[PDB]
């Protein structure tokens, strides 16, 4: 079940991971260590609030926060990619809170 989750979320202007996101990440860490040839692309995103520049950096910190946890957990840095899309690729349009909660995220994409 933990492995079924391919996205973790963040609070406003934060790159801190929640206790729930950590459970998810531990599952992927174990899978990646057992599958040394599996590779993952981590994409960081933000909600539409703020400049494009500000959010590109925030998205990058989010992706790297996830990357660093996996690495600390034992995942080979070679199996990981960390990139930011800033506020350019929201999953939910509309300009409201709930929607922004969905957009503050890092997606885990297996190659
Ligand atoms: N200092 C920025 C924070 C934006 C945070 C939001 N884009 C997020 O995705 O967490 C502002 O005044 O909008």
């Amino acid at each position: 079940m933990a492995l079924a989750k391919r996205v973790v979320h963040f609070d406003y202007d934060s790159s801190d991971l929640s206790t729930e996101d950590y459970q998810t990440l531990q599952a992927h860490a174990q899978f990646l260590m057992a599958n040394a040839n599996s590779k993952v692309a981590l994409t960081g995103h933000t909600d539409e609030r703020g400049t494009r520049e500000y959010n590109m950096a925030l998205g990058e910190r989010r992706a790297k926060a996830v990357q660093n946890y996996l690495i600390t957990s034992g995942v080979n840095p070679q199996q990981l990619e960390a990139v930011s899309y800033g506020k350019e690729a929201p999953v939910n349009p509309g300009h409201d809170e709930s929607a922004w909660k969905e957009n503050r995220r890092v997606e885990i994409n297996y190659e």
